[PDB]
């Protein structure tokens, strides 16, 4: 049904300080539900300390011209490249406008990271049950193409980059200040 992908392997020895810093843009995404066809842009600022991830998330619905802001918090797994977060909703000023709903969570796996690129996978859940998943290619630069290591990781799990939505070809609007000021 809304089952999350299997064979999502956490990167071995992810450099935490490097990955959990700055702002990441999704340059390419693949929603595993083929009927999910609203076009989006996304960026986020993940941070980690003492085995807990605290990240700020930014989505922009290109179809509707509406953005939404969330923050997520959760424990990093012992592998160091996978975490499950509970999330709330905040405004552009970072003030909570909707509390976290305990029944919802998401699990991020960092599959690969190389140079200025990364590949992540996100499984959304409700009551610990899968409700949908998506792969995202990340880059520090909105307009950049992914490192070959990222394509190799995609190919290991039988995905090809051409199937992904390219965000640079979308009319994205980003709130970069929300992310750059994260935890300042
Ligand atoms: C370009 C890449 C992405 C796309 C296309 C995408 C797509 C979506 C869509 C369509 C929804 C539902 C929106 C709605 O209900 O109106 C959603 C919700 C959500 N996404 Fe993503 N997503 C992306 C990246 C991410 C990433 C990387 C994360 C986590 C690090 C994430 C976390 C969430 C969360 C927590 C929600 C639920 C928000 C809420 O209901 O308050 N998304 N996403």
């Amino acid at each position: 049904p809304g089952e999350c992908s299997v064979n999502v392997i956490p990167k071995k020895n992810l450099d935490k300080a490097k990955f959990f810093s700055g702002t990441w843009y999704v340059t390419h995404y693949l929603d595993m539900d083929p009927q999910a066809t609203e076009k989006f842009c996304f960026s986020f600022a993940p941070r980690e300390s003492g085995g807990t991830v605290k990240e700020a998330l930014y989505h922009f619905n290109v179809d509707s011209k509406v953005s939404f802001y969330n923050t997520g918090t959760g424990p990093l797994e012992s592998n160091g490249a996978k975490y499950t977060a509970k999330f709330n909703t905040v405004d552009k000023k970072g003030k909570e406008i909707k509390p976290a709903d305990e029944k919802y969570s998401y699990t991020v796996t960092v599959i690969e990271a190389a140079k200025q690129s990364a590949l992540i996978h996100i499984c959304l859940q409700e009551d610990g049950k899968d409700i949908g998943d998506l792969y995202s290619v990340l880059n520090r630069n909105k307009n950049a193409l992914p490192n070959k290591k990222i394509k190799k990781a995609l190919n290991k799990v039988s995905l090809v980059l051409t199937k992904f939505v390219v965000t640079k070809d979308l009319d994205c609007k980003y709130d970069d200040k929300f992310l750059s000021s994260w935890q300042k």
